């Protein structure tokens, strides 16, 4: 049976048909093919999935939220994933940085100085704000309001530092690029570092990538969600919410993920990571990331039915939840 992979432009539609025709030059009558078919964006292919016109399309954690919901409703089966082959990582974790004994834990950020990698970015503030939302004072809208109401203070590259200067407290101007020192992953991280914050929302490996020395990492500390403080090396059992890279989704019912993780280990062993020069799975001359991610070292099938909310994880939902709902419920009393 044939597997129809959705694109979401012409340099990923060519990537496809010459993924296509390629396995043509490789495999066996017998085995499982691709159909490409483009559409306008990631979205139209989450429907054209629906509507049984595609198969698959590889997206970001966001998008599997939408993918999921009703009425698209597309599970998540073959992960994408990164590092090694031995210890191959398909997710990261969304952490919350701090310094050993800086006295505060999750539940106490109001006031705090906070330091993020930018606007919009799901570890730097999609998910740190979408879970603290019940928190932010109301008005809640903008968040970009609410948000300079609750830290003394912030760094948000990308911020409007206009009509919300405070954002841009802890580095004037909101520079949205590496200009800005204190601009993304590991920006976001030094801000912490000078102190001129007093938590950074950045990814688990962070900090690694950011000090050498066990001895300085022991100088930190991570915010677990329940109210407590882990060190840095625990972050698995200390960290905001669970984060997967890159998924291709297929549909609930139809799915054919029995097919498309078939085409795809069969891809992956002749077209993967350097099993050739002849085309590549994670490259094209045609331009970065179309299809799959050119970090990507291969593929991993995802536990056999499990929905995006089990796949995702709590924190996760709650957050995006939170972020487009926009609702925090009333309360017991």
């Amino acid at each position: 049976k044939t597997v129809r992979w959705c694109a979401v432009s012409e340099h990923e539609a060519t990537k496809c048909q010459s993924f296509r025709d390629h396995m043509k030059s490789v495999i066996p009558s017998d085995g499982p093919s691709v159909a490409c078919v483009k559409k306008a964006s990631y979205l139209d292919c989450i429907r054209a999935i629906a509507a049984n016109e595609a198969d698959a399309v590889t997206l970001d954690a966001g998008l599997v939220y939408d993918a999921y919901l009703a009425p698209n409703n597309l599970k998540p089966v073959v992960a994408e994933f990164y590092g090694s082959k031995e210890d191959p990582q398909t997710f990261y974790y969304a952490v919350a940085v701090v310094k050993k004994d800086s006295g505060f834990q999750m539940n106490q950020l109001r006031g705090k100085k906070s330091c993020h990698t930018g606007l919009g970015r799901s570890a730097g503030w999609n998910i740190p704000i979408g879970l603290l939302y019940c928190d932010l004072p109301e008005p809640r809208k903008p968040l970009e309001k609410a948000v300079a109401n609750f830290f003394s203070g912030s760094c948000a590259p990308c911020a409007d530092g206009t009509d919300f200067p405070q954002l841009c407290q802890l580095c004037p101007g909101c520079g949205c690029s590496t200009l800005n020192q204190y601009f993304g992953y590991s920006g976001a991280f030094k801000c912490l570092k000078d102190g001129a914050g007093d938590v950074a929302f950045v990814k688990h490996s962070t900090i690694f990538e950011n000090l050498a020395n066990k001895a300085d990492r022991d100088q930190y500390e991570l915010l677990c969600l329940d109210n407590t403080r882990k060190p840095v090396d625990e972050y698995k059992d200390c960290h905001l919410a669970q984060v997967p890279s890159h998924t291709v989704v297929a549909r609930s019912m139809g799915g054919k993920e029995d097919l498309i993780w078939e085409l795809l280990n069969q891809a992956q062993e002749h077209f993967g990571k350097d099993k050739s020069k002849e085309f590549q799975l994670f490259s094209s001359p045609h331009g970065k990331d179309l299809l799959f991610k050119d970090s990507a070292h291969g593929f991993l099938k995802v536990p056999p039915r499990m929905d995006a909310k089990m796949y995702l994880g709590y924190e996760y939902v709650t957050a995006i939840r939170n972020l487009r709902e926009g609702t925090c419920p009333e309360a017991p009393t």
